[PDB]
């Protein structure tokens, strides 16, 4: 596609997230870079309104897959940044098993030469002092396999994967993920084979941060297709 010579080097990122969790508002800021030739993210997000009233675990998932690595071989099947420059809507339900859900809808395109990620975020049904609410998950978090399939009358793709968040007793909060991402302009996209993103990520503070923050770091690389 003419959008993946927009990936060859590294391309400055900024997300912006607004949110409503049970009717706690808050709202998120990041900044960081990628580098689509190495799968790689390295982003720092900060709470701009106080505390963040969910564990930064749970919206790592919500906060641009236009970075993964598409082998060479499976170029044809990258949707995410065939739709470059003008972009995707990004829409997901997110169910935490016997708890709350999120919905997202997000738009991801560049301004300029910057990847912008602006999302909204609802969440309900959450209970007071479940895992979420309650801040019972562990700051860290696992390797997962994002399953892709077009989705041909959106001109577009679905994804569906589960995510397991670790609790702090030992245990793991499920959240499942449905997704579905539409383009926004009318240059031509790639509507891909099935295939999967196999992702890893890591959680770190600034040490000199004091505001509530999240430092990450994420490789992921496109698998499951062999010619």
């Amino acid at each position: 596609s003419k959008g993946e010579e927009l990936f060859t080097g590294v391309v400055p990122i900024l997300v912006e997230l607004d949110g409503d969790v049970n009717g706690h508002k808050f709202s998120v800021s990041g900044e960081g870079e990628g580098d689509a030739t190495y799968g790689k993210l390295t982003l720092k997000f900060i709470c701009t309104t106080g505390k963040l009233p969910v564990p930064w675990p749970t919206l790592v998932t919500t906060f641009v897959q236009c970075f993964s690595r598409y082998p060479d071989h499976m170029k044809r099947h990258d949707f995410f940044k065939s739709a470059m420059p003008e972009g995707y809507v990004q829409e997901r339900t997110i169910s935490f098993k016997d708890d709350g859900n999120y919905k997202t809808r997000a738009e991801v395109k560049f301004e300029g030469d910057t990847l912008v990620n602006r999302i909204e975020l609802k969440g309900i049904d959450f209970k007071e002092d479940g895992n979420i609410l309650g801040h019972k998950l562990e700051y860290n978090y696992n390797s997962h396999n994002v399953y892709i399939t077009a989705d041909k009358q959106k001109n577009g793709i679905k994804a569906n994967f589960k995510i397991r968040h670790n609790i702090e007793d030992g245990s793991v909060q499920l959240a499942d993920h449905y997704q579905q991402n539409t383009p926004i302009g009318d240059g031509p996209v790639l509507l891909p084979d099935n295939h999967y993103l196999s992702t890893q990520s890591a959680l770190s503070k600034d040490p000199n941060e004091k505001r509530d923050h999240m430092v990450l770091l994420e490789f992921v690389t496109a698998a499951g297709i062999t010619h």
